[PDB]
C-alpha cells in the first residue's frame, strides 16, 4: 500500500490557482503584455514566481532590467497576497478536508509539495496545518517543478520512498515533476490540459481514500 500522499497545494487543496492566473495577467498587462489567458495559464500552474515571470516576458520576447525583474514579482506577489488575505477553511475544496482525516486514521503521511512561498500561510487561513506531517519549502529545492525535486523532498520529509507515494496535481509542470520522482500521479482537471497517459479524475471531490486504493490496487 502507499505510505505517503504528496499535496499540491494550488488548485488542489483549494481554488488560489485561479488567483495567481488573475493576478499575473493584470501584472503581464500592466506592463503591456497581453497574452496571458487561461491557456497560457496552463504553463504557469506550478511553475515558481520567478519562472512565472519569465515565462511572461519570454512569451513577449521583452527584455526588463534586473532591478524591474525584481520589483515585477515583488509586485504580483504583494497583490496575490492581498488577494488570499480572506482565505478560510470554507475555502477547501469539497473532499479535501475528508481525504486528509481518511489518510491520517490509516497512517499514512501527508507532504505539501507546492511551488508557492505562500503555502505555509494559505495552510493556516485554511486550518489545514495540523494535517500536514511536512511542508517541502520550494526555496530550499535546487531545482523547482517541473523537475522532480520538491516531491522528492516532500517524501523524504515524511520517510517514505517516493516510489511508495501518490502525488496530487492541478498542473502540467506538476505531474512531469511527479512522474520524474517515481510518485503515482493523480491529476486534477482536463486531459485536454493534463494529458490522457495518467489518471485524471474532473474535481476533488473525487480523492477519497477509496479511490486512491482503487488505483494504487490498479
Ligand atoms: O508566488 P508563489 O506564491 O511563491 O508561487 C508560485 O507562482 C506560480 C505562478 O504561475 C503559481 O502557478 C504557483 O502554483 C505558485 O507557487
Ligand atoms: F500549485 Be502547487 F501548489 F505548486
Ligand atoms: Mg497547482
Ligand atoms: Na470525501
Ligand atoms: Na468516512
Amino acid at each position: 500500500m502507499f505510505k505517503a500522499v504528496l499535496f499540491d497545494l494550488d488548485g488542489v487543496i483549494t481554488d488560489t490557482a485561479e488567483y495567481h492566473f488573475r493576478a499575473w495577467k493584470a501584472l503581464a498587462e500592466e506592463i503591456g503584455i497581453n497574452g496571458v489567458d487561461r491557456q497560457f495559464n496552463e504553463q504557469l500552474k506550478g511553475v515558481s514566481r520567478e519562472d512565472s515571470l519569465q515565462k511572461i516576458l519570454d512569451l513577449a520576447d521583452k527584455k526588463v532590467s534586473a532591478e524591474e525583474f525584481k520589483e515585477l514579482a515583488k509586485r504580483k506577489n504583494d497583490n496575490y497576497v492581498k488577494m488570499i488575505q480572506d482565505v478560510s477553511p470554507a475555502d477547501v475544496y469539497p473532499g479535501i478536508l475528508q481525504l486528509l482525516k481518511d489518510l491520517r486514521s490509516n497512517k499514512i503521511k501527508i507532504a505539501l509539495a507546492s511551488a508557492s512561498k505562500n503555502g505555509p500561510f494559505l495552510l493556516e487561513r485554511m486550518n489545514l496545518t495540523g494535517y500536514f506531517d511536512a511542508i517541502a519549502d520550494p526555496a530550499e529545492v535546487a531545482a523547482s517543478k517541473p523537475a522532480p525535486d520538491i516531491f522528492i523532498a516532500a517524501a523524504h520529509a515524511v520517510g517514505v520512498a517516493p516510489s511508495e507515494s501518490i502525488g496530487l496535481e492541478d498542473s502540467q509542470a506538476g505531474i512531469q515533476a511527479i512522474k520524474d520522482s517515481g510518485a503515482l500521479p493523480i491529476g486534477v482537471g482536463r486531459p485536454e490540459d493534463l494529458g490522457d497517459d495518467i489518471v485524471i479524475v474532473p474535481d476533488t471531490s473525487h480523492y477519497t481514500l477509496e479511490f486512491l486504493k482503487e488505483v494504487w490496487l490498479q
